[PDB]
DNA sequence: GGGGTGTGGTAG
DNA sequence: ATCGCTACCACACCCC
């Protein structure tokens, strides 16, 4: 047990949140293609026809956390029994559920106690602890197997489970279904020997939508072809308006409302006129959706691919502390606020920058909902508050950083024992180059 | 046209 | 119990 005050809180949250690691995963995987390819120019071209495979593990928590489960779990069947990863037993975030479990309605993100009400009497639930230095080394396996196969030009890093896979199609060579279908096959082939017994399922197209539609359709642990060419109301008319990327659950609900609840994106795509759906959603979001109901991609989206290098720069660094906040006065915030701008700093060092620009962000009780949440050490309802400062010169000097951040949360005026939460953000970066006179 | 701020939303 | 992170686009609204 180490509690928010305790030095330690940080290391052990993190440790322990599967968050942070997704987050964490995802950026050493961004640095990582960018050191690999420091001067080697990966990048697609106008020049080039490109077909994008997009290939992801299925269930991955779940699948990695069953095989490497502990003697305690033997004999639990991945292909029979309901399975979640979690870290509780009420409460407790599902971080990933195996497709038995989706069988009766599970969703990750749902908390245990609700998905146990969602099984028959007499069908259990298997809960399983997270693994996650498994995790990262079925994801190494991963992204090693992608790279020896040597058939893609641009491997994208989408997150620890997850990438995005481009080949260049010469105009000399007449690709075909058959020799994409052989590739996919290949691909989950390898890829189910080197992480001995994963699997993943593919999406192949020629836009990165499609893709991802195409990798939906194809789930669970198969492959889905669908070109441009092959776009059809059957097609359409098997997706759920939020399996769009960009939708989430409050565009949806603006969706719905402006167009008479469609449920499915053929629905969507019948009834809707681009006018009324920038009016809706927003005029960027708007035409991004109008693109993706053509199976093109937008610009925004492109650029991953034209210059991929600039997309996965980081460009600004934080940490968010939204669970476990419990604070008695304002000597303890602001020791936490050090240590957190402590560890942001180690890290900003690591990549050999400085931060012109900082944020402090902060979650607090609202004023008639109860001091213990559900959740256990959850933020509970909250209102937010942020506030952002500009610094004099770029600096990385803990003593200016600390302080501002110490103001910054002075002017918000958040009562210590009504905190809940809290962000620490440095916004702007800049780099340190050999010349470093005045 | 250029900048500024805080807030919202999405995604693994 | 239980680990509700974090990068970054877009937008509303302000200034010149
Ligand atoms: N979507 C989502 N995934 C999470 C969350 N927390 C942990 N995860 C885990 C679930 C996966 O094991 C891993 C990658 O996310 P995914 O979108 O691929 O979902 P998952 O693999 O569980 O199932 P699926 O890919 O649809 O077969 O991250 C979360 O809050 N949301
Ligand atoms: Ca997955
Ligand atoms: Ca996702």
């Amino acid at each position: 047990i180490v509690a928010c005050d305790d030095p330690d809180f940080l290391t052990s949250y993190f440790a322990h949140s599967r968050l942070h690691h997704l987050s964490a995963w995802k950026a050493n995987l961004k640095d990582k293609f960018l050191n690999e390819n420091i001067h080697k120019y990966t990048k697609i071209t106008d020049k080039d026809t490109y077909i994008i495979f997009h290939i992801d593990f299925d269930c991955f928590f779940a699948t990695v956390a069953y095989l490497c489960r502990s003697s305690s779990f033997s004999a639990c069947d991945f292909k029979r029994d309901p399975i979640v990863v979690c870290h509780g037993t009420k409460n407790s975030d599902i971080a990933s559920c195996n497709y038995v479990a989706r069988s009766y309605g599970i969703k990750n993100g749902m908390w245990v106690s609700q998905a146990e009400k969602m099984l028959p009497n007499g069908i259990k639930l298997i809960s399983l602890p997270y693994t996650f230095e498994q995790f990262q080394l079925k994801s190494e396996a991963f992204y090693s197997t992608l790279k020896r196969l040597n058939i893609f030009n641009l491997i994208l890093p989408i997150s620890i489970d997850e990438a995005v896979c481009v080949r260049i199609i010469p105009d000399n060579i007449h690709n075909t279904n058959t020799l994409n279908a052989r590739l996919c096959e290949e691909i989950r082939q390898e890829i189910f020997q080197g992480t001995n017994g994963c699997t993943v399922s593919i999406g192949c197209s020629d836009s990165l939508v499609l893709a991802r539609l195409a990798l939906k359709m194809a789930k669970p642990n198969g492959y889905n072809i669908t070109f441009k060419s092959n776009l059809s109301e059957e097609f359409w008319s098997s997706f759920k308006l939020d399996d769009l990327p960009g939708v989430g659950h409050s565009t949806l609900s603006r969706l719905e409302s402006t167009f008479d609840s469609p449920h499915s994106l053929n629905d969507l795509r019948k009834r809707y006129t681009l006018d009324a759906l920038k009016a809706s959603v927003g005029s960027k979001l708007g035409m991004k959706i109008h693109l993706a109901l053509q199976g093109q991609d937008d610009e925004e989206s492109l650029k991953i691919l034209y210059d991929p290098k600039e997309v996965l720069q980081r460009k600004s660094l934080s940490i968010d502390i939204n669970w476990g906040i419990r604070f008695k006065n304002i000597t303890q915030v602001d020791l936490f606020i050090e240590r957190g701008c402590q560890y942001l700093l180690e890290k900003l060092n690591e990549i050999n920058k400085t931060t012109s620009q900082i944020t402090l962000k902060l979650m607090r009780r609202c004023k008639d909902a109860p001091i213990e949440p559900p959740k256990y050490m959850g933020m509970g309802r909250c209102d937010s508050f942020s506030r952002s400062s500009r610094l004099g010169i770029p600096t990385n000097e803990f003593g200016i950083i600390a302080t501002e951040m110490k103001s910054l949360y002075r002017t918000l005026g958040c009562p210590p024992m009504e905190l809940r939460g809290l962000a620490l953000q440095f916004n702007k970066l800049v780099d340190v180059g050999p010349d470093n006179n005045q």
